[PDB]
RNA sequence: AAAUUAGAGUUUGGUGCUGGCUCAGCUUUCAUGCGCCGAGCGGUGGUUUAUACACAUGCGAGCUUAAGGCCACGAGUGCGUAAUACGCGAGUU
């Protein structure tokens, strides 16, 4: 089989910096009419550029290298952009729930460090979150749902630069 | 110049739930093995944790002009007490 790569993505791999993280690789099972038990390796690859554009890719195949390569290229096909404060923290408090998992995410002032669970440490270093305290609640037994949940939870927040043109009201003085 | 939330493994042919068990965290013992006991300056800590069990012996309240004058402060334990207790807040005959 052959995985796809476009033309205009080939200004980006020559463009931004990039890092790659496999989320988890999982072996599923199916007993099938005719020959027996067919398995697929499902692989989940995250890819960011450490400046606030994040990507996820889920891939399914028969063997582990081909599965991780498919999810590797699927993530690099699928990128979404996430606003940060100066590349280290998120704008608001963030709460979200994918499948039924209660993530709770807070901003922290820069130089707090990442106080953060296992895979989400590489995830926040991937997209570029240097200073965030998180906790995940509910059944945390799946890596895939915390990855997808984290992508949507990043996409939830609100940006202040879409106001100053049209609110008549200037937005500055960040002194605590 | 206000200093502020870590999970993972475990259940099933697999997936997700459902809550439980465990490990990684910090603190804690004259704990129990195995090993050193070089020497000094120190902090500190033992509620002999328990027995409010039985105490050998020695010492802990004597001072002072026979006689008289002053020795209810210090130390220990938590039996009893669920409220004249203890804490907090007002006023006192």
């Amino acid at each position: 089989p052959l995985p796809p790569l476009p033309r205009e993505l080939r200004e980006a791999l020559y463009g931004h910096r990039w890092d790659r993280v496999i989320v988890d690789v999982r072996r599923t099972h199916t007993p099938v009419r005719g020959r027996g038990k067919r398995e697929e390796y499902t692989a989940m690859v995250a890819t960011g550029n450490m400046r606030g554009v994040f990507g996820l890719g889920i891939g399914v195949a028969e063997s582990a290298q081909l599965a991780t390569a498919r999810a590797h290229l699927d993530s690099l096909s699928r990128l979404a952009a996430v606003p940060l404060y100066r590349g280290h923290t998120l704008y608001t408090h963030v709460d979200h729930t994918f499948h039924r998992l209660s993530i709770r995410m807070m901003p922290r002032p820069a130089g707090w460090g990442l106080r953060c669970p296992d895979l989400l440490y590489e995830l926040c270093g991937l997209v570029g979150l240097r200073d965030v305290s998180i906790r995940v609640r509910g059944q945390r037994g799946s890596r895939f749902f915390v990855a997808q949940c984290f992508q949507e939870a990043l996409q939830k927040q609100t940006t202040p630069h879409d106001g100053v043109e049209a609110t008549g009201m200037y937005i500055r003085e960040v002194f605590r």
